[PDB]
């Protein structure tokens, strides 16, 4: 029985951080919607006693209790291929003690699930001596490599709570998804953000058939596919028929959706973002969103790029919108505020731009065609002064 040890490791919130949380420890914390506030909230409350603690993370959602000011000599925060933040921890870079993660509720064999976040969080469970899980009843059972025994957990905080929600087209926004459309075959396993473009590209695909997903992260968009008949990865040639990430998050709907669903699969980052194993999947096609990007073709998003590089049939979508701040402001400048031999694609409101197979001078003016028409006459004025 190892229910007889899920009661013998069961404390408050408050009981663990006072007992897990020696003078000068260091601590990382399961991130994005599996982020575990009920701990934060509880290194709040026992402040009076934390001495050095310092804390890793990365996107957290509720969490607030440790950028408190009074936190102030009791803990602080520490810090781009994601896929290499595993190895802080595996290589000792980051000498975590304790990791605290959110997980679900433990199966019939003692197992739970990290749920909606398997990214850095379960290597961080790996490598640190002392594990705080909050047992969350309300968090989702997702499969793949995203499992730990209750064995592995030093205190257990059963508790019940929902797993934080964020919910995410437009104009501009939709004509930039129809555009990529135009790149995407039947059957290719995509990898895509969340946010008004990756909404729009998926609005776009509504006429494809049988798409895969191998991406870091997805939303209630993959859900609407996956619904509807055209996400099933069934040409998937890695992990075929189910859709792989490395995290989750979005609306209750979603979460209620993936708890316990044979095709959806969580896997760490050290792995589903190694360009090595993005290559394995074929007629890969990941799509970025970068913030500005220059005559020249330069802006996990990376490590995507790569690894769309080597799958047979794959290709690299850099999509944005052609301005920022109403139109005051060109995201295509000569000269930049990561070099051009990584994207293939550029696609704005305006259209597409071939890249891989340019030269300097057609990458130029191919994007100065898709460019908001203000500043192609600036934009057509360098290259001239370039020839």
């Amino acid at each position: 029985q190892w229910q007889e040890l899920y009661r013998q490791r069961v404390c408050s919130a408050d009981e663990a951080v006072v007992d897990s949380l020696k003078p000068g420890t260091k601590v990382v914390f399961g991130h994005a919607a599996a982020a575990p506030v009920r701990f934060s909230q509880a290194m709040y409350r026992q402040r009076e006693k934390l001495e050095n603690i310092t804390v890793f993370h990365m996107l957290y959602f509720g969490d607030a209790p440790h950028l408190a000011p009074e936190m102030r000599s009791h803990v602080h925060p520490t810090l781009c291929h994601f896929h290499e933040v595993p190895e802080l921890f595996r290589q000792g870079f980051f000498p975590l003690d304790v990791a605290v993660v959110q997980v679900s509720t433990p199966n019939e064999e003692g197992y739970c699930s990290f749920g909606v976040s398997c990214d850095y969080t379960k290597a961080a469970a790996e490598c640190a001596p002392v594990v705080v899980a909050e047992v969350n009843k309300q968090m989702p059972f997702i499969g793949g490599e995203n499992l730990i025994h209750i064995s592995k957990l030093t205190h257990i905080i059963e508790v019940d709570e929902p797993i934080a929600e964020v919910l995410p087209g437009s104009d501009l926004e939709l004509r930039i998804g129809q555009n990529c459309a135009s790149l995407i075959k039947d059957g290719d396993t995509l990898q895509l953000g969340i946010g008004g473009i990756p909404d729009a590209v998926l609005r776009a695909l509504e006429g494809h058939k049988d798409l895969g997903i191998h991406t870091e992260m997805f939303t209630d968009g993959v859900m609407r596919m996956i619904r509807k008949g055209i996400i099933n990865g069934k040409k998937k040639t890695l992990h075929p028929e189910k859709v792989v990430t490395s995290l989750i998050f979005g609306s209750k709907e979603l979460y209620d959706f993936v708890n316990n669903n044979p095709v959806i699969e969580c896997y760490p980052v050290d792995y589903i973002n190694n360009p090595d194993v993005i290559g394995k999947n074929d007629r890969m096609v990941s799509i970025n969103s970068c913030l500005e990007m220059d005559l020249m073709g330069q802006a996990g998003q990376v490590d995507f790029l790569r690894g769309a590089k080597r799958s047979k049939g794959g290709i690299s979508i850099m999509a944005f919108p052609s301005t920022a701040k109403k139109g005051t402001e060109s995201r295509i400048v000569p000269i930049l505020k990561t070099g051009r031999n990584e994207v293939d694609y550029v696609v704005t409101e305006y259209g597409v731009a071939r890249l891989r197979g340019a030269t300097l001078r057609q990458r130029a003016e191919a994007l100065t065609a898709i460019a908001h028409p203000d500043f192609r006459p600036a934009l057509e004025e360098e290259i001239r002064r370039r020839f």
